[PDB]
């Protein structure tokens, strides 16, 4: 399950441009499958300024945990508070209700450092 329109990181995040011009970030179907049943998501602080590649959230399952990185630089403008209660949304709806945070990008040329869907599919086959 690799939505054809998203951009992806090598750390298994996806990035979606929204109608308000901000970007939504979550983890992929593959990511949630690797982690298994979700227990806790540590969300970033709204208002925080991050550089592309900064660690800004953590996903923890019954068995494992991974850092989650800003795919682009910018300002965190929203976080999915639903995950505090229902982190399992990351398992059931990784591209939808399980989104993690939203960023107002400071340099959109950074999109060029992300993978397109076909590259992410290739990455999965090499893992
Ligand atoms: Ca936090
Ligand atoms: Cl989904």
């Amino acid at each position: 399950n690799v939505p054809a329109e998203l951009k992806y990181s090598k750390e298994h995040e996806w990035l979606r441009k929204e109608a308000d011009g901000t970007y939504t970030v979550g983890i992929t179907e593959h990511a949630q499958e690797l982690l298994g049943d979700m227990v806790f998501v540590d969300l970033p602080e709204v208002g925080a300024t991050v550089s592309a590649g900064d660690d800004c959230a953590v996903a923890e399952s019954v068995k494992a945990a991974s850092d989650i990185y800003a795919p682009v630089s910018g300002e965190i403008v929203a976080v999915n508070d639903a995950l505090s209660d229902s982190p399992e949304l990351v398992n059931s709806e990784p591209y939808a209700g399980g989104w993690i945070f939203k960023i107002k990008a400071s340099d959109e040329s950074e999109l060029e450092s992300l993978l397109d869907a076909t590259a992410y599919e290739a990455l999965l086959e090499d893992e």
